[PDB]
C-alpha cells in the first residue's frame, strides 16, 4: 500500500493525465467489499510491475469528482491510462492472474 500513489480529485490530473507511460488506477470505497479482495492483489502488482507500471488508488467517497467524468457506474473499476489517455478499463473484481492478462493485452 506504500508503492501505490494515493490520488485525490485535486492531484488526479498531475499523477494520471500528466503521467508519462502506464498508470493503473483503482476506483474504490470503504463500503465496497470486492475492493478489499483486489487491494492486496494490487499491492503485489505494484511490487512486480515497478518501473514499467504505476499503480494508483482513488477513494470515490473522499474524492467524488473524478469517477463521473469516466462514466463509472460501479466499483471497483480499473482504468489503465497511457500518456494521460485511457488505454483500457475493467469493471468488477478479478484474480491476480486475470489482472496480469489484462495488462499484457495492453503492454503491446
Amino acid at each position: 500500500s506504500d508503492k501505490i500513489i494515493h490520488l485525490t480529485d485535486d492531484s488526479f490530473d498531475t499523477d494520471v493525465l500528466k503521467a508519462d507511460g502506464a498508470i493503473l488506477v483503482d476506483f474504490w470505497a470503504e463500503w465496497c467489499g470486492h475492493c478489499k479482495m483486489i487491494a492486496p492483489i494490487l499491492d503485489e502488482i505494484a511490487d512486480e510491475y515497478q518501473g514499467k507500471l504505476t499503480v494508483a488508488k482513488l477513494n470515490i467517497d473522499q474524492n467524488p469528482g473524478t469517477a463521473p467524468k469516466y462514466g463509472i457506474r460501479g466499483i471497483p473499476t480499473l482504468l489503465l491510462f497511457k500518456n494521460g489517455e485511457v488505454a483500457a478499463t475493467k469493471v468488477g473484481a478479478l484474480s491476480k492472474g486475470q489482472l496480469k492478462e489484462f495488462l499484457d493485452a495492453n503492454l503491446a
